[PDB]
RNA sequence: CCCCCCCCCCCCCCCCCCCCCCCCCCCCCCCCCCCCCCCCCCCCCCCCCCCCCCCCCCCCCCCCCCCCCC
């Protein structure tokens, strides 16, 4: 008798969030770089430069990194993206003087430097290798503004967590991931480059969805760069980005947390289908939206189950994933419960 | 046999307000600033200065914050709102002097003030700070318009209590979730700055769904700023504004009180499901109804069942949600009992192995 | 390889119909009383609350098929 008492207010809370037939113009005076298709291969040689000596400043690092995505999008194609992205930021395209680039954005100075640290250890080196350096090991390698681009897609999967945290997980992971590129430029930065990442997706929000869209292109062309497919296999381990809340919570249901069938838990069920319902009701975009710093995101937030969330890290604690998870517990009661099972459950064979 | 004794009154009473073909056209006279989008730069240094110093008066800081949701939305775009949100209100396009804005309802005498008095602290601390101020406590910062809204934002949540209530639990709630923007601006006076942004709600109505309408266009774009985040995010809890009645309501049922068993609760059932069925066919605006101060809102109201309205009340007593609402109790008795029941379901641990779904294998193991 | 026999068909008888019989046929207007409907009560609202935070390149073996007869 008692049916009908019933609120879908998360898919109406969506639902307003479509019905905006109004667009926001944001970075009303802005400007920033983009190089055209024709100078890929001045912009590739300058990628390698970085990578290949130790030097003094890496500033603009990202910023070149971005000028190599915006000759593989488009010349001009880029504009659209930008002002599609909800930023009405004006593109500015990068020019040659002398051969060098003078990038928007980027002082001429810094350029000039970055070439002439290279040419030197280039110098040193030759002198050294008695005149035999391969392919492979100079600047000029066309895999070199990929390698800068897969720093920058480490720092890109921990845009969640610190500034600091991020740091920690790109140098470790570049060291197994990045393992050859390191044997043939052993003079990158990989800290101080994956700062400059860092610093860029921060203050030019609207490269976040310009590095996306180079990621979503990349991954459909038919054929990659071995540099290349790394670069999307990172960008892949990044889709589950702020929602490890959501696949925690599926990996309890999977270990049948005993816990999930308590009382107080049992209570949220319907605030925590009305939540993974949302998922499904966002299709393929629902994952990247926290990575995207998307004001839509936090939807997917599980605040309003508490106990549920107890639960789910409890478990993950008990078989031994939760690591450095800094995600407050409400109720220590049922999370140490909930540890106990998985802890046993963890241990035990059955068929 | 006597069933077809049945009326379905409250989805009639809302159909009524559907069939007007014709269209009211208040505030017949009015006049409201708007600012062109080519504005946006003068407007977020405008914004800073509010937050930057502390100032003699702060009367017109919503109308600033108004003013660069103007800009963020179109420099003519907002007049369709405003024209669409039922008041036949006209704008007037915000102009430059000398370089200075002259907001059209904003005495040129304020905007004066409140650039003076900046420069001042400017120049006071750049002596301090050997002249060393960083980007991020310049009052030129871009997220300085974000965070004077995200003070509206805060006082848009509890524009269903008293101009006193929200100032409270914006000034309690902006310390923790604008500590970092307090930290940079130290001066922004929250309390007079909330108050200023409740004045303007309250008289200019239209402001409101201008207002709904940055919220729901922030909320669609693709890349949005920390603090765009954040102002999305307190105008998301803002939903259930004034429904707190039908959200405790369908706890009342997580909880499965027995005293939604009574006899005379049963007796409303129909009543009950009829405003829960009227939210449904209203659909995602039927949450903000209550926030626009939408003369259709109402009809969502629990009056016509206070004896569930007791028990409802009575469970979140019980589970100590109930806080600090006045929300009258009809049925004294009935909320007691159902707190009882509440009180004990609180405290008591239990599980349903019906629920969970496992083999007799994990469910001999869970017993252990 | 396949195929390999034998082999016209038909052939009787036989008109059909033929009786009887018009149908219908009674009765019968309908209507007819009472009766305005309404009548109470009722502004709604009122609490709390930023989210996020772990880890993780994938890959890695071996392999022509076919092969008779008719």
């Amino acid at each position: 008798s008692l049916q009908g008492i019933h609120l879908s207010d998360l898919s109406y809370k969506h639902a307003i969030l479509k019905e905006s037939q109004y667009t926001i113009k944001r970075d009303v005076g802005t400007t920033t770089a983009v190089t055209p298709s024709s100078l890929q291969q001045e912009i590739t040689l300058l990628c390698g430069e970085i990578l290949y000596a130790k030097h003094a400043d890496y500033k603009y690092a990202a910023e070149i990194g971005i000028q190599y995505i915006s000759t593989a999008l488009g010349s001009e194609r880029v504009q659209q993206i930008l002002r599609n992205s909800g930023s009405e930021v004006q593109v500015v395209l990068t020019r040659t003087y002398s051969q060098m680039l003078d990038i928007h954005g980027v002082e001429k100075s810094w350029v000039e430097e970055i070439d002439k640290e290279a040419r030197k250890t280039m110098a040193t080196l030759l002198k050294e290798s008695s005149g035999n350096i391969p392919q492979n090991q100079r600047p000029s390698a066309p895999d070199t503004p990929i390698i800068l681009l897969c720093v920058g897609a480490l720092i890109f999967t921990k845009l969640a967590s610190t500034i600091e945290v991020g740091l920690e997980t790109t140098v470790r992971r570049a060291n197994r991931v990045l393992s050859d590129a390191l044997k043939r430029y052993p003079r990158m930065d990989i800290p101080k480059i994956a700062r400059s990442f860092y610093d860029l997706f921060e203050q030019k929000v609207y490269h976040r969805s310009l590095f996306i869209e180079y990621g979503k292109a990349l991954g459909s062309s038919s054929t990659g760069s071995k540099a290349e497919s790394l670069f999307v296999n990172i960008f892949m381990q990044a889709y589950g980005a702020g929602q490890t809340m959501l696949r925690w919570g599926v990996i309890a249901r999977s270990s049948n947390n005993i816990m999930l069938g308590h009382v107080s838990v049992q209570a949220e069920l319907k605030q925590v289908t009305e939540v993974y319902d949302l998922v499904r009701e966002m299709g393929p975009e629902s994952g990247l939206l926290h990575l995207r710093q998307s004001p839509k995101a936090g939807l997917l937030s599980l605040a309003n189950c508490p106990n549920f969330a107890s639960v789910v890290l409890g478990n993950a604690s008990g078989l031994g994933i939760i690591g450095m998870y800094r995600g407050r517990v409400p109720n220590t009661e049922l999370f140490s419960a909930a540890e106990s099972y998985a802890k046993s459950l963890k241990e035990s064979n059955k068929i």
